[PDB]
C-alpha cells in the first residue's frame, strides 16, 4: 500500500517498483528534430516481488531510437505515474492531481556492467517475460537509469526533493 | 472502440491519442541543478468529447508547474502516449514496449490557445476531466495545446511509421 505522502523517498521507491513500464526523455538525434526533446516508452524493472531495489533496470536495442539519442547524449529523465495502476480511478483522482502521484528521476543510462548483468536479466525478465523471447537479431543490452535527481509529486505544494542516497537507503 | 488496421499508422495515430486521458511530455529543463538535460512529467490531456476528438492535444497548465517554466523559455516538446494506459496490452498479452502495444509520440510546440478556439479546449478539457472545474484560481491557469509538426507510431514489428500531420488530421 501506499507509504504516508510525507515520507517521499518511501514513496518515490514504492513508485518505482510498482511502474512496468514508464515515459523516458531524451534529446533527439534526428537530423529534422535535432535537439529537440523527445519521449518514449519503455519497459522496466526495479526487482522481482518482494525485492524493488529502486534501480530502473532496462531491456534495449541499438535499433530503436530512444538509443540513437542516448548515443549522443546520455542524460534523461524518467517518470511514472500511478495513473498507470487502477490507484488514481480508484480515488476519483484526476491523473495530473498530485493526490495522483508521479515521481520524476533523472540522471543517465548506460549499458549495464558484467557484476549487475545478472540481477538485471533477472529483475527485468521476471517482470517481463516476453523479453525472452524479443528477436534475438536486434541487439538486446541490459541498461539502467543512473539516478541524480528526484522529484515526487504527491501532495499539494512544491515537488518534493528526494536525493538518490535517501532514495536508496530505504528498505 | 476499437484499433484501427495498424497499417493505417495515421488513424491508429488518432484513436491513440483520442483514447489518452494523460500523456507525458518531454521538455528542456531549465532548472538550474539540470539546465539543458531532457524532462519528463505527467500531464491531462483531451482531444475533444465522447464523439469529437479532433486529434489535437489541448492541456490545462500553470505557470507554476516544472513543465510551464520549461515551456516559457523554449517551446518546443514530444508528448508520448500508450495504450498500456487502458488494459488494451494487458488483455492481448502485449508487453508495453512490443509495438503491438501502440504507443506514439506528438512532436513540435506548446503555446496558449488563441481567444476564438479557448472555448474548444475548454470544451474538450473539462467534459474529460471534471475535476478541474474545482483546481485552485491562484495557480492562474491557461489552456495550451500541442502543435504537431512530427508524428512517430509504433504499432508494428518493422519499425517507427512517420505520419505527417496532414494525414494525422484528415482522418475522419
Amino acid at each position: 500500500s501506499l507509504p504516508p505522502r510525507e515520507d517521499a523517498a518511501r514513496v518515490a521507491r514504492f513508485v518505482t517498483h510498482v511502474s512496468d513500464w514508464g515515459a523516458l526523455a531524451t534529446i533527439s538525434t534526428l537530423e529534422a528534430v535535432r535537439g529537440r526533446p523527445f519521449a518514449d516508452v519503455l519497459s522496466l524493472s526495479d526487482g522481482p516481488p518482494g525485492a524493488g531495489s529502486g534501480v530502473p533496470y532496462f531491456y534495449l536495442s541499438p535499433l530503436q531510437l530512444s538509443v540513437s539519442n542516448l548515443q549522443e547524449n546520455p542524460y534523461a529523465t524518467l517518470t511514472m505515474t500511478l495513473a498507470q495502476t487502477n490507484f488514481c480511478k480508484k480515488h476519483g483522482f484526476d491523473p495530473q492531481s498530485p493526490l495522483c502521484v508521479h515521481i520524476m528521476l533523472s540522471g543517465t543510462v548506460t549499458k549495464v556492467n558484467e557484476t549487475e548483468m545478472d540481477i538485471a536479466k533477472h529483475s527485468l525478465f521476471i517482470r517481463h517475460p516476453e523479453m525472452k523471447t524479443w528477436p534475438s537479431s536486434h541487439n538486446w543490452f541490459f541498461a539502467k537509469l543512473n539516478i541524480t535527481n528526484i522529484w515526487v509529486l504527491d501532495y499539494f505544494g512544491g515537488p518534493k526533493i528526494v536525493t538518490p542516497e535517501e532514495y536508496y537507503n530505504v528498505t
